[PDB]
């Protein structure tokens, strides 16, 4: 089209979380993987989290000329003196036993890794999704929505990116943009106390990759 990008205000967010929706939550690679949810049912938790998410003021969205979401990038902004006991709360509190498995595994692989600390910075910019709308690929807009996202983020004053990729399209599209991987993990090797796969994943995800990129 004549694709536009701009930062999410309030007016487009049940726009943005309708396109989750239908696009997204049920397609993602853990969510799939553990029955999380249906195409286009939604999910009280992860609505909640992308709600909180879009409020950070750090997302971005690619919009048509006739206003129809194309994609999006949500954005979050992770503090260093954030509480540890933040996280390991909400692992005991969720009723949702699939949820609890991406929110634990998640959990842990972060505990490997202080990027707080390696880069000697007191925030990060955290890319939490990149969805692109069946319609609009081919256009090279995941790309460019990570690309208007480092804009944004070095005009917000950050240093650091960081992403949680957990599927192989996300992986490969940071990779090309200099992402580093920090941290990963295969599905294939990720058992339970029982011995079984906690996530059996589709083809071509393989990995859960911690990622990220010093900008300035």
């Amino acid at each position: 089209n004549n694709i536009r990008f701009e930062t999410i205000s309030s007016k487009y967010y049940d726009d943005v979380i309708e396109h989750l929706r239908q696009t997204f939550f049920a397609d993602e690679p853990l969510n799939k993987a553990v029955n999380l949810t249906r195409p286009g049912q939604g999910h009280p938790l992860l609505e909640q989290h992308s709600l909180s998410t879009l409020k950070d003021n750090v997302s971005i969205m690619a919009i048509s000329n006739d206003g129809d979401i194309a994609g999006v990038a949500l954005n979050g902004i992770l503090y260093g003196n954030t509480d540890i006991e933040k996280s390991r709360e909400k692992l005991n509190e969720i009723q949702d036993e699939s949820f609890k498995k991406i929110f634990k595994l998640l959990y842990e692989q972060n505990l490997k890794i202080n990027l707080f600390k390696q880069f000697d910075v007191d925030k990060i910019f955290e890319i939490r999704i990149l969805s692109v709308d069946s319609r609009f690929r081919g256009k090279g807009l995941a790309k460019k929505l990570i690309e208007k996202s480092e804009e944004l983020a070095l005009d917000r004053g950050f240093q650091v990116m960081k992403t949680d990729a957990t599927g192989a399209f996300s992986q490969r599209v940071v990779s090309s943009l200099g992402f580093i991987t920090k941290c990963e993990i295969n599905y294939t090797d990720y058992l339970d106390e029982n011995g079984e796969q906690i996530f059996v994943v589709d083809p071509p995800h393989e990995k859960l990759k911690i990622m990220c990129k010093v900008i300035n």
